[PDB]
């Protein structure tokens, strides 16, 4: 045991909780927009969804800047990491707020959309794969600390193309991996496969995000103007 590792766990947990409202703390609310049938795109829903996405991108940057050592990387490397991982983290975030009984996902302001509305907001042919990912995330029963640490591990990764100092990024990731294993095993000692299961979710997350990037291309043709600039920074 080391005090430094325990401090890292709590720092990351706090950074996550303070940039990602929990489903339980949110005042959920609904919309009646295009709620029953799948359409190509409901522009009202796209407007609301894309605005929320911009806000969450800013929150993910805020989260990143609170991760120990992140701001010690070159600005170029910080941007490179954020561009590489933002969509992964957005996916993890929305899927964490999945309510299976109601077949809904809840955004950071409490906006709660059913599957059809998620489709109509822009997810389109990606919707059911996203819900399937959320469904397969559930049994892991991850808590906020674990979700925070996993998000940090997804972001701080030395394999990203065009990194100036990949070995430096590698070194920053090391304690995050150690922290997640220590925490996961302590919390649920009778479920020792939880750590490796969590790590394998990273690969699943990358897979769904690649599909997300593909969806963005087709979505660009359906929208009446360009996507919001921070969304373009994430995708383009
Ligand atoms: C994925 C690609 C990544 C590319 C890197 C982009 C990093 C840019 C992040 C913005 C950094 C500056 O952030 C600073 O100004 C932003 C714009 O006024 C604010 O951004 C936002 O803040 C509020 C709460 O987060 C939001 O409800 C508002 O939409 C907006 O004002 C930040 O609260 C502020 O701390
Ligand atoms: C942004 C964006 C996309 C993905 C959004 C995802 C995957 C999650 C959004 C999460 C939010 C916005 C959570 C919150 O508010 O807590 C897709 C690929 C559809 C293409 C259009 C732009
Ligand atoms: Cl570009």
């Amino acid at each position: 045991l080391s005090p430094q590792l325990e401090e890292l766990i709590t720092k990351v947990s706090k950074a996550h909780q303070e940039t990602f409202p929990s489903l339980c703390q949110l005042g959920k609310y609904t919309t009646n927009s295009s709620a029953d049938h799948r359409v190509q795109l409901d522009l009202g829903l796209w407007d609301k969804f894309s605005e929320l996405a911009t806000k969450c991108i800013i929150k993910i940057v805020e989260f990143a800047k609170r991760l120990p050592g992140f701001t010690g990387l070159s600005i170029a490397d910080q941007i490179t990491l954020l561009k590489a991982a933002c969509l992964d983290i957005l996916m993890l975030r929305i899927c964490t707020r999945y309510t299976p009984e109601q077949d809904t996902m809840t955004f950071s302001d409490g906006l709660t959309l059913n599957r059809t509305q998620m489709h109509n907001a822009g997810f389109g042919p990606l919707t059911d794969l996203v819900f399937a990912f959320a469904g397969q995330l559930l049994p892991l029963e991850m808590d906020d600390t674990e979700t925070g640490l996993l998000s940090a591990i997804c972001l701080i990764c030395g394999d990203r193309m065009d990194l100036e100092e990949p070995e430096k990024v590698d070194k920053l990731q090391e304690p995050l991996l150690e922290a997640l294993r220590l925490y996961a095993r302590r919390r649920r000692p009778e479920q020792p496969y939880m750590f490796p299961r969590m790590l394998m979710k990273i690969t699943d997350l990358r897979g769904i995000s690649t599909k997300g990037a593909e969806r963005a291309i087709t979505l660009k043709m359906e929208i009446p103007g360009p996507m919001p600039p921070l969304i373009r920074e994430m995708l383009e």
